[PDB]
C-alpha cells in the first residue's frame, strides 16, 4: 500500500488497494425432502422414535404459518445512502420469490429434479436459476424407518435405528427454526441451509468469466457472508426455500481511503477549526468513481476490498483534487467547522493522526520499551514503524502493523489562514467555498458602511 | 395499493396500507424444573450418564452468576427518535423484572403452579401475568434416572437410558447457554424459551378483541420476532425467567409511505438542488397522525404494515399538505438544499425515481429484450409494469413486482423557480418556506442600499 | 442514586453511579486437537461411525479456506465518535494475530504446551498470552477410536463408541461452524470457543490489581459479552485460534447521565423552541472528563455502568457548568433551535420528561387506579413515584421502578427570553451564545440603518 499524510487538509490518503463489487445475484432453489411422516403413526408407548418422529411431524406442521411476505388471514451524502443495500437486497430477494411461488413455477422445478439432484433451470419471467434436491431424510423413511415400524410399533430392540433417525432428521429441524425464529427471511445463509459442497458447486455456475469465478472458488466465505435465504413454502411434504448469493463481477480495480481529523488554529486564545466531511472510501471502475460513505459496507481482507455497487454514490473525478490542493480547487469540498478544538486520535491503515489541543496531553510508546516520548500541541502523523501505542490523556489506542510506504506532503494549514475572530458560526457539511463567501460579504457590506460618509 | 408521482416536490406517495401497531406488553412467566441431579453421584469412571449429569450439574451452577439487573459483590426529526422503542422495550421489561424477584411473588407463582400447569396470575403491583410450568426433565430424572442409579453406578449396560437423558436435558442446556452467551437478557425469543405450542397458549391469553386474537394466532411468527426474555433467577433447582410478547393492539388503520430523490435546475451551468426531507411511514389513528421516520422499526407483510407506536412522532393533521401544495402552505415542509447535483436512484413500493445529471447515463431495461431505451436529464418516474432494472453509470437495480396503480400529478417544479445564482449556502433539514425569507431577506437589504444615493 | 430536574435548560441529570471502564484486552491462545482422522477409513458402508467420521473430516477440509485477514490465491460530537470502539477492537486483534500466525510463534507455542494444559507465553513482540490446549477429542481419537477400527470394519456391535464420538466431536464441529459462517472473525465468544472455566482461568491471569479482577471474577458474563474470536489457522491437525477478553481496569469512578427534550415558549402563536444537544454519559476518570455520546456504548447493571474508553471524547471540566447555568455560562452550550414544537416523553432513570405543545393529550396513571390526571401544556417532570404510566395522545410509556432521591431546580426557561418574531431559523449543534450573537447582529444593522437619516 502507499499513504500520504497531507499537512494542508490534515488528512491522510491510503492507496494501493483492489476492490472487489457486487455486481448482481444468483438464485438457488432448494426442494428438502422430508417423506411420508404424516403417515406413520406409533401406539406403544413412550420409546426413542416416538419422540423422533413427533419432533418432524411437529416441524412439518409448524412451518406452515411462516411466510415471507404475506400475512395469513384464514446535502449530508452520509445520509442519503444508509439503507440502499440492504432495501435492494430485500427488493430483489422478494421480487424473485413472488415469480416462485406460483404453482407452475413450482411444478416446472419439481419435474427437472425428477431424476436428478441438480438442475439448471429457467423460470417463467426468463431469469436461470439453479434448482437442487435433498433427499436423505426421505430415503431414510421411506427405505429404513417404515419397513421397521409394522404395526405402530416403536419400542422395538433395535436402537440404531433411533440413533440413525436422530443423526438424520437434524438438518430438516435446524432449518425450520432457523425460517420459524427469523418470520421467514433469514439474515444469513447457515451450514442447514447451504452446507459447503453446495457453496461450491454454486459458485461453479455463476454467469461471469473465468477469473471472478476463481477468485469466489477460492475464498467462499465471504461470497456465503453476504447472502440470505427466503421461504418460499411447504409443498406436500417438501419445504422449498431459496438463496441469493452475490456475483462478485468486477475484481482488481484500484481503490483508496481517506481519513481525517480536526485541524485547529489558535490566535490570542480563540480557535478556529475544520474538519474535512468526505471520509471513506472511493473506487474506481470503467473511468468513473464511486464514493462509498458509510465505513460498514466495505470489508477488506489483505489488499482487497470487498464492496457493494448498491451503497455508493458517483462522484466527478475531479473529487481528487481535494488531496492535491484543498483550497483553490473548483470541485465543492466539504468541511465541517466550529470555534472549539477537539483532542483525538484517528486511526489510519499505516499509522494514527493525532490532534493535541488546549487541555491533553498526549505520547506515544511501544511495549518493550514503553513512553517512548511526548508530542507537541497540534496535528501529528504517527507511522506506525515509529511507534505501537498512542496515548491520549488516559486512553491507549494499539496502532495496526500493516507494512507499506509512508510520505508526508508539505503545506501550511489551511485553518491558519482564518481570523480567529470574524470566523462564521458552526457549520456542517457545507463547501469550503462557501466558508470564503461567508467571511468576504461580511466584508463587504462593512465596506459599504465605511464608505458612506456624508 | 396507489402510488402517485409528485413531480413538483419530486417525490412519491403510496397508499392503501393497512396497519398493525404495537400497543403493550404481555408476560408470560416460566419455571423450567431440573430436579435432584445435584445430589447424584457417580463412582464407575468414564460413562454416558456421567457424561450428561456432569453437563447439567455444571450448567445449574454456572447459570447462577448470571445477573440481568445487578452486580453481584459476593429539529431534525430523525435524530429525536432513534433509540426510543429498544430503550423502552428493555426498561418495561426490567421494570416487571424487579417485581417479580422478590421471594413472596416467586411464592405466590410457585404455589399457583403446584398441581396445574398453566395460570394466570396477578402480582403485587396489580399486573396480571401467565405463570406456566415446564417438568419434562424434573419427572425423568425423579422417575426414571435415579431408580437405576441406585449405587453411585453408571456404566450400566443400559444404554437407552442414556440417550434418553441427552434428549430430555437438551432443552435446560439451550436455555442456559443463550441466557449466559447475552448477559442475562437475550434479544429475541427462540424455540428454547418458548416453544410454538406456548406461543399459541399465551396469545389466546391476551387482553384485547378477538379481531387481534385472530390476526395474532394466524401470524404468531411476527410476534415472536419482537419480543425478547429475562433471567429472573435460579431458585432451589428450578430456573426462573420471563417472555415479554407484544400485543398488536390497533389493526386495520390507514398507513401511507413517502420516498424522494434530488430535484435539481440548471441554469447557466449552475444548478438549484432541493431535497425532500420528511421520508418514510405515517399512520393514522384515532384522528392524529404519526410519523415514523427511521425506516428500521416499520416492516411490511404485503398489504399491512407492523409498527412500534414508541418510536413514532405526533405530527399534525396538515403535514399531508406538502404532497398537495408544497410551495404555498402554511405547514413547515422540511427541505435539504445544495448547488451540487447528485444522481441517484430511489425505489418505491411500485417503482423507481431516477435522478440523472450532468455526468451520467442513465438507462431501462428488462430480462428477456435487454436494454430498452436511455433516460433524458432531471429525475423520472419510472413504474415496474415499464421495465425490470434500472441502469445508473455502471449499477443496476432490481425494481419490486408489486401490483396497484400509478399517477402522476402535473405541475412545474420548485428547484426551476430558484435562480441558481443568488441561492442561499447548503442548509439542512430547514423548512422551504425559510429558505424562501433568505432570499427575500438578501433582495431587500439590496434594495436599501440602492435607495440611499444621496 | 439522585437526580435533578433542571427547569430553565428543561433536561435532567441524574447521579450517583459508578464506572466500571475498559482499558485493554488480554488475548488467549487456544489449541484444539483433533488427532489422526485422516488417516481413518471405513469399508463396510453406513453406519454411524463411519457418518461421524466423515463428518470430522469433512469439518477440517472446510476450514483450511477461512481466512481472517488474507485474500488465497491457491462539530457534533455524535458523528466524531460512532464507528471507533468496533474499529479499534479489531485492529488491536487482526494486529496480534498478524503476530502469532508465524512459524516461529507456532513452534513457541506449542512448544509450552507439549507437557502441561496451560502456560503463560510472550511473544515475539513483547506481548505477553495465554495459551491454552483442548485435548479431548485427540485423546479418544488415539486411544479409543483407533483401536476398535482394525481393518477398516465400522459396521461393529459396540453402538457406545458411536454415541461417544457423537459426544465429543460437538465442541470441534461448533467451533468449525461459528468460523466459517463469519468469514473467520466472530463478534462474540461462544461457550465453544471458550467455555466457562477456561473464562475463570483467563480472567486470573490478567495484569491488573486484586479488586478488578475480583470484581470481574464475580461477574463473568459482562466480560465475555465484549469479546470475539479470530481464526489463526488449521497446522497439522490443530485449530489455533484466538480469544480476545476486555481489562476492566479503572472501577468505581464517578459518573452521571444527562437527558433533554424540547422547551418551547408561545407568543401571539409563534413558537421559539430550543433543545439540549449533549446527553449521554459522563464520567471522571484522575481527574478529567470523558463524555459517551453515543448511548449504544455504555450499558448499565444496577449502579454501575460498563463504558469503552475508545468510544468516548475528552471534554473539559467546565461543562458540567451547563448542567447550572445555561444561559451565562463561559463555556459553548450546545443546542438546536426551532420554530415548530414537538410532542414528546424522554424517559429519565427516575421518571420521565413530557412535553405537550399544541395538540396533544397528555395524562398520567397507574396500574391499580388507572387515568391519575391530565397535565398543563409546557414541559414536567412526572417522578416516577407518583405515576406508572405516561400518555400521549394514544401512546402509553411505562415509567422504570428504580429508587432513588428526585430534586427539582428552580428557574425561568431560556425560551422565554427569546422573542419569537425575530427568531433565528432553525440550527443543528450551535452553541447557545451564537443564538445570542446572531439576534444581536441583526438589531446592530437594523440600528445602524435607523441612525442613518440625512
Ligand atoms: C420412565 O418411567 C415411566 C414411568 O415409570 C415410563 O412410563 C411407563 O411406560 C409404560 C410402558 O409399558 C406404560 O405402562 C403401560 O403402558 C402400556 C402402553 O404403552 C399399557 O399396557 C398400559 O397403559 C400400561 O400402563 C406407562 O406409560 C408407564 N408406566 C407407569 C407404571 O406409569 C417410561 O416408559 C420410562 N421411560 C424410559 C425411557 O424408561
Ligand atoms: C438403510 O437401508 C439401506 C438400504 O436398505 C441400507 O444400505 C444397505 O446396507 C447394506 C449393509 O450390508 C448393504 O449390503 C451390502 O450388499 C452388497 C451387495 O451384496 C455387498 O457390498 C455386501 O454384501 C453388503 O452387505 C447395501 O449395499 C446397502 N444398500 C442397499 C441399497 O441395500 C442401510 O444400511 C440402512 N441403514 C440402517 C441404519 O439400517
Ligand atoms: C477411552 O479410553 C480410556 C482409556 O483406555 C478408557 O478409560 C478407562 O476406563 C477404565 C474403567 O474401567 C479406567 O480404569 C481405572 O481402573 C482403576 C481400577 O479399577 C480405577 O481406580 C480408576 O478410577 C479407573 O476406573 C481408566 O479410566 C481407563 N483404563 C485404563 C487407562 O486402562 C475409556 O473407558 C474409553 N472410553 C470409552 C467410551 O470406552
Ligand atoms: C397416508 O395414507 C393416506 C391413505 O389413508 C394417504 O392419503 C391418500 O393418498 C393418496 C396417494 O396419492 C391420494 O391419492 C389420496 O387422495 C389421499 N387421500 C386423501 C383423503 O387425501 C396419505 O397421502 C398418506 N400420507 C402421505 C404423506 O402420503
Ligand atoms: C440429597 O438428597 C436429599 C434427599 O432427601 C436432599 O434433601 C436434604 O437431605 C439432607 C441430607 O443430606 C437433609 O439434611 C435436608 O434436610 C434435606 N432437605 C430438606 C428440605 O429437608 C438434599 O438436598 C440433597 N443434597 C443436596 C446437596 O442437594
Ligand atoms: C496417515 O498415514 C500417512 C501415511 O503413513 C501419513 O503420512 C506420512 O507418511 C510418512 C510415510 O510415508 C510418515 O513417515 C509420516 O510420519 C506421515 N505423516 C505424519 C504426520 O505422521 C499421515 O500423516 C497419517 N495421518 C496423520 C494425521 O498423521
Ligand atoms: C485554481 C487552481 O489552483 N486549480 C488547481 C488545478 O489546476 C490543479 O489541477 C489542482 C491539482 O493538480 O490544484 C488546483
Ligand atoms: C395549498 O394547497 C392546499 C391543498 O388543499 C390548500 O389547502 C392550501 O390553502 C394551499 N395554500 C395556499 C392557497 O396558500
Ligand atoms: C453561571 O453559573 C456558574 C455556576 O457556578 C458560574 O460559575 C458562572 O460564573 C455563571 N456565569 C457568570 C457569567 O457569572
Amino acid at each position: 500500500l502507499k499513504e500520504s499524510y497531507l499537512e494542508e487538509s490534515c488528512s491522510t490518503i491510503t492507496e494501493g488497494y483492489l476492490s472487489v463489487l457486487r455486481t448482481g445475484w444468483y438464485t438457488n432453489v432448494f426442494t428438502l425432502e422430508v417423506g411420508d411422516v404424516e403417515n406413520l403413526t406409533c401406539s406403544d408407548g413412550p420409546s426413542l422414535i416416538k419422540t423422533e418422529l413427533d419432533l418432524t411431524k411437529s416441524a412439518l406442521r409448524e412451518l406452515k404459518t411462516v411466510s415471507a411476505d404475506q400475512l395469513r388471514r384464514r446535502f449530508v451524502l452520509g445520509a442519503i445512502a444508509l439503507g440502499r443495500a440492504t432495501a435492494a437486497a430485500v427488493t430483489a430477494g422478494v421480487a424473485i420469490a413472488k415469480t416462485i411461488r406460483l404453482e407452475s413455477e413450482v411444478t416446472a422445478i419439481k419435474n427437472a429434479l425428477k431424476t436428478t439432484n441438480e438442475a439448471v433451470s429457467t423460470l417463467g419471467n426468463g431469469v436461470r436459476v439453479l434448482a437442487t434436491a435433498v433427499r436423505e431424510l426421505k430415503d431414510f423413511v421411506s427405505k429404513n424407518l417404515t419397513r421397521a415400524i409394522n404395526k405402530n410399533k416403536c419400542d422395538i430392540d433395535d436402537l440404531k435405528m433411533a440413533v440413525s433417525f436422530s443423526q438424520f432428521n437434524r438438518r430438516f429441524l435446524n432449518v425450520v427454526r432457523q425460517f420459524s425464529e427469523n418470520a421467514g427471511i433469514t439474515p444469513a445463509i447457515s451450514l442447514d441451509l447451504m452446507t459447503d459442497a453446495e457453496l461450491a458447486r454454486a459458485i461453479s455456475n455463476m454467469p461471469t468469466s473465468a477469473g471472478q469465478i476463481k477468485l469466489m472458488l477460492e475464498n467462499r466465505a465471504m461470497v456465503r457472508r453476504k447472502g440470505f435465504g427466503i421461504l418460499i413454502g411447504v409443498y406436500g411434504s417438501s419445504v422449498i426455500y431459496m438463496v441469493q448469493l452475490p456475483i462478485f463481477g468486477v475484481i482488481d480495480t484500484p481503490c483508496w481511503i481517506v481519513k481525517a481529523a480536526p485541524s485547529c488554529s489558535e490566535k490570542k486564545g480563540n480557535y478556529a477549526c475544520l474538519l474535512r466531511e468526505d471520509q471513506g472510501w472511493y473506487c474506481q471502475n470503467a473511468g468513473s468513481t464511486v464514493y462509498y460513505p458509510n465505513e460498514k459496507d466495505c470489508e477488506t481482507r489483505g489488499d482487497h476490498v470487498f464492496c457493494d455497487t448498491a451503497a455508493g454514490i458517483n462522484v466527478a473525478e475531479q473529487s481528487k483534487e481535494c488531496n492535491i490542493n484543498i483550497s483553490t480547487t473548483n470541485y465543492p469540498c466539504k468541511v465541517s467547522t466550529g470555534r472549539n478544538p477537539i483532542s483525538m486520535v484517528a486511526l489510519s491503515p499505516l499509522g494514527a493522526l493525532v490532534a493535541c489541543y488546549k487541555g491533553v496531553s498526549c505520547s506515544i510508546g511501544s511495549n518493550r520499551v514503553g513512553i517512548i516520548k511526548q508530542l507537541n500541541k497540534g496535528c501529528s502523523y504517527i507511522t506506525n514503524q515509529d511507534a505501537d501505542t498512542v496515548t491520549i490523556d488516559n486512553t491507549v489506542y494499539q496502532l495496526s502493523k500493516v507494512e507499506g510506504e509512508q510520505h508526508v506532503i508539505k503545506g501550511r494549514p489551511v485553518s491558519s489562514s482564518f481570523d480567529p475572530i470574524k470566523f462564521p458560526p458552526d457549520q456542517f457539511n457545507v463547501a469550503l467555498d462557501q466558508v470564503f463567501e461567508n467571511i468576504e460579504n461580511s466584508q463587504a457590506w462593512v465596506r459599504k458602511f465605511d464608505e458612506i460618509l456624508s
